[PDB]
Protein backbone atom coordinates (compact mmCIF):
# COMPACT_ATOMS: atom_id res chain seq x y z
CA UNK A 1 0.00 0.00 0.00
CA UNK A 2 0.99 3.77 -0.55
CA UNK A 3 1.42 5.40 2.74
CA UNK A 4 0.26 8.77 3.09
CA UNK A 5 -1.17 10.74 6.21
CA UNK A 6 -4.85 10.71 7.28
CA UNK A 7 -5.60 7.54 5.73
CA UNK A 8 -7.34 4.60 7.03
CA UNK A 9 -5.96 1.28 9.06
CA UNK A 10 -7.31 -0.84 11.19
CA UNK A 11 -5.33 -2.94 13.96
CA UNK A 12 -5.86 -6.10 14.71
CA UNK A 13 -9.01 -6.14 12.33
CA UNK A 14 -10.90 -3.85 14.88
CA UNK A 15 -10.01 -0.59 15.83
CA UNK A 16 -9.46 2.04 12.77
CA UNK A 17 -7.12 4.94 13.39
CA UNK A 18 -5.33 7.15 10.95
CA UNK A 19 -2.25 7.13 9.22
CA UNK A 20 0.39 10.20 10.74
CA UNK A 21 3.50 10.16 8.79
CA UNK A 22 5.71 8.34 6.34
CA UNK A 23 9.29 7.32 8.62
CA UNK A 24 12.43 5.55 8.26
CA UNK A 25 14.74 3.77 10.77
CA UNK A 26 17.88 3.27 9.20
CA UNK A 27 16.20 0.43 6.13
CA UNK A 28 13.18 0.05 7.89
CA UNK A 29 10.24 1.38 6.78
CA UNK A 30 7.46 2.48 9.03
CA UNK A 31 4.33 5.34 10.15
CA UNK A 32 4.37 7.32 13.10
CA UNK A 33 0.64 7.31 14.85
CA UNK A 34 -1.21 7.39 18.17
CA UNK A 35 -0.41 4.88 20.85
CA UNK A 36 -3.67 4.52 21.95
CA UNK A 37 -4.21 3.07 18.31
CA UNK A 38 -2.43 -0.10 19.09
CA UNK A 39 -0.24 -2.09 21.85
CA UNK A 40 2.89 -3.39 20.59
CA UNK A 41 2.61 -6.25 17.71
CA UNK A 42 -0.60 -5.33 16.90
CA UNK A 43 -1.46 -6.25 13.51
CA UNK A 44 -1.89 -3.05 10.82
CA UNK A 45 -4.06 -3.42 7.82
CA UNK A 46 -4.65 -1.11 4.84
CA UNK A 47 -6.77 -1.97 2.51
CA UNK A 48 -7.33 -5.35 3.17
CA UNK A 49 -3.79 -6.29 3.21
CA UNK A 50 -1.13 -6.81 6.05
CA UNK A 51 1.14 -3.94 6.14
CA UNK A 52 3.08 -3.98 9.04
CA UNK A 53 2.96 -4.21 13.47
CA UNK A 54 3.08 -1.64 16.10
CA UNK A 55 6.78 -1.40 16.59
CA UNK A 56 6.67 0.72 20.10
CA UNK A 57 4.00 2.84 21.58
CA UNK A 58 3.74 4.94 24.91
CA UNK A 59 0.02 5.78 26.23
CA UNK A 60 -1.15 6.70 29.04
CA UNK A 61 1.49 9.40 29.76
CA UNK A 62 2.28 10.25 25.95
CA UNK A 63 0.23 9.44 23.10
CA UNK A 64 2.37 8.17 20.42
CA UNK A 65 3.24 4.80 18.92
CA UNK A 66 5.32 3.67 15.22
CA UNK A 67 4.09 0.70 12.77
CA UNK A 68 6.56 -1.02 10.95
CA UNK A 69 6.26 -1.88 7.62
CA UNK A 70 7.02 -4.72 5.47
CA UNK A 71 9.44 -3.35 2.77
CA UNK A 72 6.78 -3.93 0.14
CA UNK A 73 5.03 -0.70 1.62
CA UNK A 74 5.71 2.47 -0.39
CA UNK A 75 6.36 5.58 1.92
CA UNK A 76 5.24 9.07 0.64
CA UNK A 77 6.07 12.22 1.84
CA UNK A 78 2.45 13.37 1.78
CA UNK A 79 -0.34 13.94 4.00
CA UNK A 80 -4.22 13.68 2.47
CA UNK A 81 -5.92 16.54 1.53
CA UNK A 82 -9.65 15.38 -0.09
CA UNK A 83 -8.44 14.07 -3.01
CA UNK A 84 -4.97 15.94 -3.43
CA UNK A 85 -2.00 16.22 -1.23
CA UNK A 86 0.21 18.53 0.82
CA UNK A 87 4.01 17.63 0.99
CA UNK A 88 5.66 16.79 4.13
CA UNK A 89 8.88 19.14 4.09
CA UNK A 90 10.06 19.49 7.38
CA UNK A 91 9.56 19.17 11.10
CA UNK A 92 9.92 22.90 12.42
CA UNK A 93 6.97 22.88 15.34
CA UNK A 94 5.07 25.94 15.07
CA UNK A 95 3.90 28.66 17.80
CA UNK A 96 0.54 29.45 19.67
CA UNK A 97 -1.34 31.75 17.40
CA UNK A 98 -0.09 29.14 14.46
CA UNK A 99 -2.50 27.69 11.50
CA UNK A 100 -2.23 24.05 11.45
CA UNK A 101 -4.63 21.45 9.79
CA UNK A 102 -5.11 17.82 10.69
CA UNK A 103 -5.72 15.07 8.13
CA UNK A 104 -8.00 11.44 9.21
CA UNK A 105 -9.97 9.23 8.21
CA UNK A 106 -13.45 10.47 9.93
CA UNK A 107 -13.90 14.32 8.95
CA UNK A 108 -10.97 14.47 6.50
CA UNK A 109 -8.55 17.66 6.54
CA UNK A 110 -9.70 20.32 8.86
CA UNK A 111 -7.87 23.58 9.49
CA UNK A 112 -7.55 26.00 12.55
CA UNK A 113 -5.04 27.45 14.73
CA UNK A 114 -3.31 26.33 17.19
CA UNK A 115 -3.88 27.94 20.91
CA UNK A 116 -2.11 26.18 23.40
CA UNK A 117 0.63 24.08 24.61
CA UNK A 118 1.63 21.27 27.66
CA UNK A 119 -2.48 20.48 27.82
CA UNK A 120 -3.01 17.62 29.43
CA UNK A 121 -5.64 15.44 28.72
CA UNK A 122 -7.53 12.90 31.41
CA UNK A 123 -9.01 10.36 28.86
CA UNK A 124 -10.28 6.91 30.59
CA UNK A 125 -7.05 5.06 30.62
CA UNK A 126 -4.92 8.10 32.58
CA UNK A 127 -3.55 11.09 31.84
CA UNK A 128 -1.89 12.29 29.04
CA UNK A 129 0.63 15.10 29.37
CA UNK A 130 2.29 17.77 27.22
CA UNK A 131 -0.22 17.89 24.08
CA UNK A 132 -0.38 20.56 21.56
CA UNK A 133 -4.13 22.16 21.42
CA UNK A 134 -5.79 23.41 18.10
CA UNK A 135 -9.49 24.32 17.02
CA UNK A 136 -9.56 22.53 13.99
CA UNK A 137 -12.37 20.02 14.35
CA UNK A 138 -12.15 16.32 14.27
CA UNK A 139 -13.84 13.31 15.81
CA UNK A 140 -13.38 9.63 16.39
CA UNK A 141 -11.16 7.51 13.98
CA UNK A 142 -9.17 10.77 13.70
CA UNK A 143 -6.58 9.59 16.24
CA UNK A 144 -3.03 9.19 15.21
CA UNK A 145 -3.73 11.28 11.64
CA UNK A 146 -1.41 13.98 10.82
CA UNK A 147 -1.38 17.69 11.77
CA UNK A 148 0.26 19.89 9.62
CA UNK A 149 1.21 23.22 8.94
CA UNK A 150 -0.03 24.20 4.94
CA UNK A 151 3.72 25.11 3.98
CA UNK A 152 4.36 21.50 5.23
CA UNK A 153 6.03 21.21 8.61
CA UNK A 154 4.88 18.04 10.25
CA UNK A 155 3.45 18.95 13.69
CA UNK A 156 2.27 15.80 15.22
CA UNK A 157 -0.18 13.21 15.35
CA UNK A 158 -3.65 13.24 16.86
CA UNK A 159 -4.45 12.17 20.05
CA UNK A 160 -8.22 13.14 21.39
CA UNK A 161 -10.25 16.25 21.88
CA UNK A 162 -13.79 17.05 23.29
CA UNK A 163 -15.76 15.12 20.59
CA UNK A 164 -19.79 15.77 21.15
CA UNK A 165 -22.71 13.12 20.64
CA UNK A 166 -22.02 13.18 17.02
CA UNK A 167 -18.56 11.67 17.28
CA UNK A 168 -16.83 14.99 16.52
CA UNK A 169 -16.06 18.47 17.48
CA UNK A 170 -17.34 20.09 14.10
CA UNK A 171 -20.34 21.38 15.30
CA UNK A 172 -19.59 23.37 17.60
CA UNK A 173 -17.80 26.71 17.54
CA UNK A 174 -13.86 26.77 16.82
CA UNK A 175 -13.78 28.85 20.21
CA UNK A 176 -15.51 25.97 22.39
CA UNK A 177 -13.31 23.09 20.48
CA UNK A 178 -10.12 21.44 22.24
CA UNK A 179 -8.79 19.59 19.89
CA UNK A 180 -5.40 17.78 21.25
CA UNK A 181 -2.26 16.33 19.23
CA UNK A 182 1.06 14.88 20.40
CA UNK A 183 4.43 16.74 19.04
CA UNK A 184 5.90 15.15 16.71
CA UNK A 185 9.53 15.98 17.51
CA UNK A 186 9.65 13.64 20.76
CA UNK A 187 8.11 10.50 18.50
CA UNK A 188 10.86 11.35 16.14
CA UNK A 189 14.02 10.74 18.97
CA UNK A 190 12.43 8.26 20.86
CA UNK A 191 12.33 6.10 18.31
CA UNK A 192 14.90 7.15 16.26
CA UNK A 193 13.32 7.95 13.10
CA UNK A 194 13.38 10.54 10.45
CA UNK A 195 10.59 12.26 8.48
CA UNK A 196 9.87 11.33 4.69
CA UNK A 197 9.82 14.33 3.14
CA UNK A 198 9.34 16.12 -0.06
Amino acid sequence: ANIVGGIEYSINNASLCSVGFSVTRGATKGFVTAGHCGTVNATARIGGAVVGTFAARVFPGNDRAWVSLTSAQTLLPRVANGSSFVTVRGSTEAAVGAAVCRSGRTTGYQCGTITAKNVTANYAEGAVRGLTQGNACMGRGDSGGSWITSAGQAQGVMSGGNVQSNGNNCGIPASQRSSLFERLQPILSQYGLSLVTG
